[PDB]
């Protein structure tokens, strides 16, 4: 723990691997419940399982620059964070039209909703981990 160090920029940024690390593993984590739930149903659908990733990855990219911009440039304990819940919210929405495109299984419709927003609650660790922060620097 950190005595006299009030500045946060070569320690401070050293934390995002701390979160992008889990990112990483979470990612590949979620292909594999993804595709074993959906199958022990049915498996039903159109596109290959190249477009799950396509699709999910796609918008994920853009948002990726946002690990940067909160580890680099705070703006708030949450201020670039917060549009990264928005993000993975405002995705689903045109994920959920996908019933018509190639719909399948309407049991596995409602079961999934529970893995899609568990990896958008894992994102709230980007504020669970500044946390410890705020408690030192506020403190020191």
């Amino acid at each position: 723990m950190a005595h006299h160090h009030h500045h946060h920029a070569m320690v401070i940024d050293h934390i995002l691997k701390c979160v992008f690390d889990k990112i990483c593993k979470i990612g590949t984590e979620s292909v594999e419940a993804g595709r074993l739930i959906e199958l022990s149903q049915e498996g039903g659908g159109g596109g290959g399982p190249l477009y799950f990733v396509v699709n999910v990855i796609e918008p994920c990219k853009k948002f990726s620059e946002l690990t940067g911009l909160v580890f680099y440039l705070p703006t708030d304990s949450g201020e670039k964070m917060t549009e990264s819940k928005s993000v993975l919210k405002s995705l689903t929405e045109k994920l959920k039209k996908i019933v018509e495109l190639i719909p399948s299984t309407s049991s596995a419709v409602p079961l999934i909703g529970k893995y899609m927003l568990f990896t958008k609650e894992f994102v709230e660790s980007s504020i669970k981990i500044t946390e410890e922060v705020i408690n030192t620097h506020h403190r020191s």
